[PDB]
Parts: C-alpha cells; sequence; structure tokens
C-alpha cells in the first residue's frame, strides 16, 4: 500500500548471516532500532508488512515468532503452508506485493519492509520504483556465510539524515556501528 523498504545490519566485509545466524555477538540496541522502524506505522489503524525469506524466519528466536504488532509473510517455493506463526506464504516477491493490493490486505498495511536473505534483498533491490535502503554499518570484519548484495551509488543516494535515525556511532559490546538511509526511484 505505503513504501517499500529493506532493513539489513551489514558488517564491514559486507557479512549478513553465519550458520543460521548474525556473524556478531547480539545488540540489543541494534534489535531495539530494527523493531521500531519495522512496527511503527504512518497512519492509524494500520500495521507494516514483513517480507521474509524461509531461513530469514528461522534463524528468529522461536518465542519472538511471529514479530508482534506486524503482519508476517515468509516467502518459500518448497513449503506448502505458512510455518507455524507466520500468517502468509507466497512464492515469490511479487506476489506478495500482489498480495497487498488484494482487499484482504489493502486497506490494512502501511509499509512494506524486507527483512532478509540475500536473494530477496538482491530481487527488492533490482525491483523498480522507489525504494529505501536502512543500512545499520557494523564497522569490523565477521567471518559470513552469507552476504548483502553490492549497493550501487550510481542508483542509491546515501542521505544526508533522516528523522528517527541517530547520525552518531554507536557501539556496543565494544563493537562501532552507524546506521545509514539510501534511497532510490527508477
Ligand atoms: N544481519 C541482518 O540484517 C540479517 C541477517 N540474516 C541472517 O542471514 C541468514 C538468512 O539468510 P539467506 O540464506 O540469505 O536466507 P533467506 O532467508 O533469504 O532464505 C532463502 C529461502 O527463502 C526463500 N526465498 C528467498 N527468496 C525468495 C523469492 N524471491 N521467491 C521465493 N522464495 C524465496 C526460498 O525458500 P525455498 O528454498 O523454501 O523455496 C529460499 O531457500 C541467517 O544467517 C540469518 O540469521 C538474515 C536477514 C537479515
Ligand atoms: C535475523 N533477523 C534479522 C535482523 C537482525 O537484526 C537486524 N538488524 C537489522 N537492522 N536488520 C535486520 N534485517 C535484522 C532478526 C532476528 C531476530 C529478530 C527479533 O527477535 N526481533 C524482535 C526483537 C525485539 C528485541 O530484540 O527486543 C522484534 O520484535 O523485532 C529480528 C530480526
Amino acid at each position: 500500500v505505503g513504501s517499500l523498504n529493506c532493513i539489513v545490519a551489514v558488517s564491514q566485509n559486507m557479512g549478513i548471516g553465519k550458520n543460521g545466524d548474525l556473524p556478531w555477538p547480539p545488540l540489543r540496541n541494534e534489535f531495539r532500532y530494527f523493531q521500531r522502524m519495522t512496527t511503527t506505522s504512518s497512519v492509524e489503524g494500520k500495521q507494516n508488512l514483513v517480507i521474509m525469506g524461509k531461513k530469514t524466519w528461522f534463524s528468529i528466536p522461536e518465542k519472538n515468532r511471529p514479530l508482534k504488532g506486524r503482519i508476517n509473510l515468509v516467502l518459500s517455493r518448497e513449503l506448502k503452508e505458512p510455518p507455524q506463526g507466520a500468517h502468509f506464504l507466497s512464492r515469490s516477491l511479487d506476489d506478495a506485493l500482489k498480495l497487498t493490493e488484494q482487499p484482504e490486505l489493502a486497506n490494512k498495511v502501511d509499509m512494506v519492509w524486507i527483512v532478509g536473505g540475500s536473494s530477496v534483498y538482491k530481487e527488492a533491490m533490482n525491483h523498480p520504483g522507489h525504494l529505501k535502503l536502512f543500512v545499520t554499518r557494523i564497522m569490523q570484519d565477521f567471518e559470513s556465510d552469507t552476504f548483502f548484495p553490492e549497493i550501487d551509488l550510481e542508483k542509491y543516494k546515501l542521505l544526508p539524515e533522516y528523522p528517527g535515525v541517530l547520525s552518531d556511532v554507536q557501539e556496543e559490546k565494544g563493537i562501532k556501528y552507524k546506521f545509514e538511509v539510501y534511497e532510490k526511484n527508477d
């Protein structure tokens, strides 16, 4: 209905995951920021939809599943029904966005958030239209097995600031990271 956005936390070597989990120790305010951005709707009586791939879903502790206050959609071609806790299942990202325009959800969803994995990001990314990427830069290297695709600076502009997103360097468990927002329209 509203805006299509991606949200990712990536290490300096572009890593987003390792053996089913994050490559760094848990960062509690990085998690807090993920939840405040995905859960806040810009219009009353609306909710945000969060789209993820099957291993992203299973990477979330079972006790926080489904993500609360959000419409949880799982992307999968192998699954027959949404996994336990999930609200929706689609076989592709267009089917997922085609569903948004179904009276079902059409008067219900403000913003649409893509939360992972790389294949989903790679795809939302080349998709046409207005897109924003919310990138948390974890400023160090971490052994990964899964990476974020390359941001094309000829298409995405790094914004100088964005309301509700801290512009300075954060630090936790001794890891420094900073929050960035990029925008596209093509
Ligand atoms: N740090 C961060 O910001 C993030 C970290 N992570 C971490 O990264 C990893 C998850 O990674 P990734 O491996 O990339 O996993 P995904 O979560 O993207 O899983 C891939 C599965 O999802 C389904 N799928 C994905 N894209 C599509 C599509 N376009 N159409 C239909 N089905 C699709 C397929 O399921 P099937 O095989 O069933 O068809 C595919 O096997 C974990 O390590 C997780 O903890 C994850 C996201 C964000
Ligand atoms: C592997 N993922 C992806 C993920 C982790 O961190 C991120 N950070 C950003 N910026 N982007 C992402 N896409 C993620 C996730 C794992 C677990 C939860 C999770 O438990 N979320 C609770 C967190 C609540 C809390 O931590 O207190 C929630 O309500 O969102 C979310 C995402």
